[PDB]
């Protein structure tokens, strides 16, 4: 699903670290980036997010959990959940916010906003697990409409996902990305 073209997009448009850490998760579930190209593209952009929401705050404001190997992913969240006191989630979150003791769910879609937060709702069981949603066209949604970062970090990850949507568009490989989501 997706051009070579895309890989090319990838490869360009996302800093190494992200590029290598998409193709790992990728093959780790035998999937070749080459060819799930749309999927190399989604991978790598909710990685990115992840990444810039990590910077929005406060100076170690977030501790990331996505982008880590497992063993170390769950080393963080135990740790978390041990000193906290905070319930262990059943699935690795994203994020964990310090200021509000929460950990944070980050999806991006290029589908409807409302649709994807209930589908991580029903995927998630924590029930304190807080969950945050953008998608390529600007929308954002959030628990409780609380969208945990100011304005001026969030306007800027939504301005990295449009302009990553016209790059791919002046590409010509927008539509295919856009109907690629399962
Ligand atoms: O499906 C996942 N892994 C298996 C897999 C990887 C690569 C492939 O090519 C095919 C399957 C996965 C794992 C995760 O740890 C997440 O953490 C995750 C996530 O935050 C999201 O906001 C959205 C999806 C997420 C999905
Ligand atoms: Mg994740
Ligand atoms: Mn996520």
């Amino acid at each position: 699903s997706g051009s070579g073209s895309m890989e090319d997009f990838v490869r360009q448009c996302f800093n190494p670290m992200i590029v290598e850490l998409a193709e790992k998760a990728m093959k780790e579930y035998g999937e070749d980036p080459k060819i799930e190209t749309n999927k190399f593209a989604a991978i790598c952009t909710h990685l990115e997010v992840c990444f810039m929401y990590s910077d929005g705050g406060s100076k170690h404001r977030f501790e990331i959990i996505e982008g880590r190997d497992r063993i170390m992913a769950w080393t963080v969240v135990n740790s978390i959940c041990n000193t906290t006191g905070v319930e262990k989630p059943k699935f690795l979150p994203d994020l964990y916010d310090y200021k509000e003791n929460r950990f944070i769910e980050i999806g991006v879609t290029r589908r409807e906003v409302h649709i994807y937060y209930l589908e991580k709702a029903n995927k998630i069981k924590s029930e304190k697990t807080h969950i945050h949603i953008f998608s390529f066209t600007g929308e954002e949604m959030a628990t409780k409409a609380d969208y945990t970062l100011d304005e001026e970090s969030r306007a800027r990850i939504k301005t990295r996902l449009f302009t990553i949507r016209q790059e791919m568009a002046s590409r010509s490989l927008w539509d295919s990305f856009r109907q690629s989501e399962r």
